[PDB]
DNA sequence: CGGCATACG
DNA sequence: CGTAG
DNA sequence: GCCG
């Protein structure tokens, strides 16, 4: 009785396999640092399929018949349950190439393929990166100067106080547009790396154009440190107050028409693994192309009108999951 | 065996 | 190539 | 790495 897709599944933020679970997320991870998309994805659905459980597994006997758990997947968990560690996972965690592409991969505009290149020509360390900036791109530069700010937790407090000048700009430059919180914050995350910022308007059409004007604002308001600059999605960083000073917080801008915005709501809440196994749902079980902009119906080429997420669950076919039960 | 989500900047 | 969930 |  545990479904094969995790959108077919309550996932809560908070769960009862912590530790199983984020062994299997090192190696899921050490799977994407080598490129194995495959096999981080069987990585991430067990350990998410263990996160559904409504208790401990205590014996490898609970594991069977669950869905994603092979060989390699209850190995690991077995050697866990029986002495506490895994020696893949320790070795996984203690190499060179994990540790250091671990480091370069969550330098903002730094991605896999960027890291790997730069560990084959042997480097290691952020202070390697900085030794040789004409090589960076400015989105890099960005990233390696508030290396050490974005490392540092978002608070819930943090939040409000980002919405209420999001808000003000946002105002200024369409009224009545909205601003709605997604990412892990909707789900119920009391920390974030970032924070994510649905922005629409009532009427469709008059959200058209409303991104440049927003940052152009935003900016002029002494707010942003760092942006890319007709757009629809910002990655941005963005000044926050602090006691007595401030720091550096990512910060993400999208703006959607309001049809569509239920699917940009869907999309931006996440988790990510939720939005993958929704999408492959939709088109292998419902034949139903999904997206962050709406739903297709390849054979008789038309789009699912969604008021609400509600909306979208239904046209699936699967059953309501609120924010908080999407922690894939 | 093929498949593994699907966009935008 | 990077970014997003 | 696992599923269908
Ligand atoms: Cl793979
Ligand atoms: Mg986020
Ligand atoms: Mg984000
Ligand atoms: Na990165």
């Amino acid at each position: 009785w545990m479904p094969a897709y995790a959108c077919q599944r309550p996932t809560p933020l908070t769960h009862h396999n912590t530790g199983l679970s984020e062994a299997l997320e090192i190696l899921a991870e050490a799977a994407g640092f080598e490129g194995s998309e495959g096999r981080l994805l069987t990585f991430c659905r067990a350990a998410s399929v263990l996160k559904a459980l409504p208790s401990p597994v205590t014996t490898l006997s609970q594991l069977q018949g669950l869905p994603h758990f092979g060989e390699h997947s209850s190995r690991v968990v077995q050697e866990l349950l029986e002495h506490g560690v895994c020696e893949e996972v320790e070795r996984v965690r203690r190499s060179e190439r994990y540790q250091t592409m671990k480091l370069f991969t969550q330098i903002f505009g730094v991605g896999v393929k960027t890291a790997d290149r730069w560990y084959r020509e042997g480097l290691r360390t952020l202070d390697d990166l900085r030794e040789q900036p004409q090589k960076l791109t400015q989105q890099q530069k960005a990233g390696l100067q508030h290396h050490q700010d974005l490392s540092t937790p978002v608070l819930r407090s943090d939040v409000d106080a980002l919405q209420q000048v999001v808000e003000e700009a946002v105002g200024q430059a369409l009224p009545g547009a909205t601003v709605t919180l997604t990412g892990g914050f909707r789900r119920g995350k009391l920390q974030g790396h970032d924070v994510d910022f649905l922005i629409t308007h009532p009427k469709e059409g008059q959200e058209a154009g409303l991104l440049p004007r927003v940052m152009c604002r935003l900016q002029d308001q002494g707010l942003i440190l760092y942006h890319q600059h007709a757009f629809e999605r910002s990655f941005c960083i963005f000044r926050l107050p602090q006691p007595g000073s401030w720091k550096a917080v990512r910060v993400d801008l999208v703006v959607a028409p309001v049809s569509q915005f239920p699917f940009a709501l869907l999309g931006w809440t996440g988790s990510k693994l939720f939005q993958r196994e929704l999408r492959r749902f939709s088109r292998k079980e419902k034949g139903l192309w999904l997206n962050s902009h709406g739903l297709f119906d390849p054979e008789q080429k038309t789009f699912f009108q969604a008021a609400s997420e509600e909306d979208i669950f239904r046209h699936l076919g699967l059953e309501y999951l609120p924010p908080e039960q999407r922690n894939a």
